[PDB]
């Protein structure tokens, strides 16, 4: 539609904690008797250069970690490493633990992020994982350990934890198994975001959203080949569209009676000629941070 | 200032309930022993074309209102009208009630809306009260009695309740005292939104945010009088900027080292020459939905 929306953040707010090792404070996620946070919490200045994490961690005791849930200190009674995450066992299982899963999303998919500072929910926003495996977020002075999530009924699917700002100001992080999205690493290296593309699947979904809402002036009489579309789109720095993507857009295509390649033909014409001062869904640009599922969830 | 950020919505989620009258169902807000919802819950299609609310309400008892917090019915044990709100008294206080205030906001100010359907939170989004007293984006359809709010520390400031859709997609609603923002009424007339302007003060605030984020290309060596800035900006449908507005921009001016009148000179040039295919904070248009306070809170 028109407004981009985040999921209501309440269920995730009740899981946010502050984790401190000496001089470093970040956010952790408290689910049952476990707190999850970036492993780099155990790290200092010089450590970030080339950290032997599994060495630095051998040093630490349970009493090293200060876990604060609002006004209560949670006793840490275990710690371990899973990839780029520290897992802290605490003596209290979170009475607000929602129904939840850990998922790994795909590039181009959207999720809500609750930005927190020192364990304290600060703001909520909706974003996409970019094709280049980074997020164009707003993570400021101490937001590491903030999570991305989707909510389907009363089940929270956690998908993202924030680890690092990249040289461009874009954000890099892991799933909830501690595996980075992207080639990125939790140390100070020369790593930079790759060049980014537009999420074609998502633009197409948003064009379906527009048509569903009666904004359809951009439709035309013609069709295109998949390959002929990709030939045009890639010149505009759009992600090649796959047959898998064509299939993903199936329900919206059946809802509107507009074949995906008929819609590609409309997009092709939009890219070559522009909007000509017009708007789609009150936008002067082609929007790419709404998935097919987002579109179905909201209007459709 | 890349991302519009909503306040975390958990304190408000715990306050949302469904209120049913006949076959009319909408959202209510349960604070302690009271449920606030729009008065037009008591109206039908007949009634909405020309309601006398006093005459409609007197025909009602406590039992005619069905209020549900989730699956659990709350019994109504008192009812009164406050301007365009119904106030229902219930036989339980809400243990989830946060600290809270009712505030009437001013046009150009921002707030978060928790969009709900049948007392079930659906999404949260950040928005501005437009100078013409409407709220933009078409994303409050079905969500009558959804509330806007701001949060400061642990205190929710409720500022907005959704009532109506105008013929132009945008929404109208009241404060939590039942008073409309703008010249609208809760009946089915041809009332329309007045002329709207761009929130000049917010655009300047956002331009400051871009300089703080290292986006600097639109600055110039020129300055301007407030008068001459206004002679131009008013041609482009921008709110007149007053000295009060210049003064609000002080902190941001002192942070960046750019004089407010110098930054106005930048905006004048940007209005007169357009953006020339460049972006500012990722946008191809000048954003007016971040207040100076938002920019301090979120950008720097
Ligand atoms: C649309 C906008 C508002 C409402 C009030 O409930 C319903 C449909």
């Amino acid at each position: 539609g028109f407004r981009k929306m985040a999921f209501p953040s309440g269920k995730v707010e009740g899981c946010m904690v502050q984790v401190t090792c000496g001089t470093t404070t970040l956010n952790g996620l408290w689910l049952d008797d476990t707190v999850y946070c970036p492993r780099h919490v155990i790290c200092t200045a010089e450590d970030m250069l080339n950290p032997n994490y599994e060495d630095l961690l051998i040093r630490k005791s349970n009493h090293s970690f200060l876990v604060q849930a609002g006004n209560v200190q949670l006793r840490v009674i275990g710690h371990s490493m899973q990839n780029c995450l520290l897992r802290l066992k605490v003596d209290t299982s979170n009475p607000k633990t929602p129904k939840y899963k850990f998922v790994r999303i795909q590039p181009g998919q959207t999720f809500s992020v609750l930005a927190c500072y020192n364990g304290s929910p600060s703001g909520v926003y909706q974003c996409a994982m970019r094709p280049n495996h980074t997020i164009k977020g707003s993570f400021l002075n101490g937001s590491c350990g903030s999570v991305g999530f989707n909510i389907d009924y009363d089940c929270v699917s956690f998908c993202y934890m924030h680890h690092m700002e990249l040289p461009t100001g874009v954000h890099a992080g892991t799933d909830l198994e501690g595996k980075f999205y992207g080639p990125f690493v939790d140390r100070q290296t020369a790593q930079a975001a790759g060049t980014d593309t537009t999420i074609t699947l998502n633009v197409l979904a948003w064009l379906y959203a527009a048509v569903i809402n009666g904004d359809r002036w951009f439709l035309n009489r013609f069709t295109t080949t998949l390959n002929d579309f990709n030939l045009v789109a890639m010149k505009y720095n759009y992600e090649p569209l796959t047959q898998d993507h064509v299939d993903i857009l199936g329900p919206l295509s059946a809802q509107t009676g507009i074949a995906v390649l008929d819609m590609c033909a409309a997009l092709k014409e939009l890219l070559q000629n522009g909007m000509n001062g017009r708007t789609i869904l009150g936008s002067t640009i082609l929007e790419d941070e709404f998935t097919p599922f987002d579109v179905v969830r909201q209007c459709s």
